[PDB]
C-alpha cells in the first residue's frame, strides 16, 4: 500500500497506484488535484458512507473535517465531490 508515506509525492505516484482504474472519470481528476492515492482515498470514501447511512444524511464540513483524518482545505474538495455525484 504505502511504503514511506514521507516526502512530496508526484502525480505519477497516483496513476501508478494498483487501484487507479476504479476511479470514475471525476474521481481521477480530484485524486490528481488533492494529490491523493486511490488506496487511501477509498478508505476515507467508505467511511463517509458508513456514516452518511447511520445518520441518514447529516454530514457537514464541521463534522467532515473531523470524520476524515486530513487537512481542512483538502477535505472541502472531497466534501463537494460527494455532492457532485448526487450522493448526498
Amino acid at each position: 500500500g504505502s511504503s514511506g508515506s514521507s516526502g512530496n509525492m508526484t502525480i505519477s505516484d497516483i496513476q501508478h497506484a494498483p487501484d487507479y482504474a476504479l476511479l470514475s472519470n471525476d474521481e481521477q481528476q480530484l485524486c490528481i488535484q488533492l494529490k491523493i492515492l486511490p488506496k487511501p482515498y477509498l478508505v476515507l470514501k467508505e467511511v463517509m458512507f458508513r456514516e452518511l447511512l447511520k445518520t441518514g444524511g447529516n454530514l457537514s464540513k464541521s463534522a467532515c473535517r473531523e470524520l476524515l483524518n486530513i487537512d481542512p482545505i483538502k477535505a472541502n474538495r472531497i466534501y463537494d465531490f460527494f455532492q457532485s455525484q448526487n450522493w448526498m
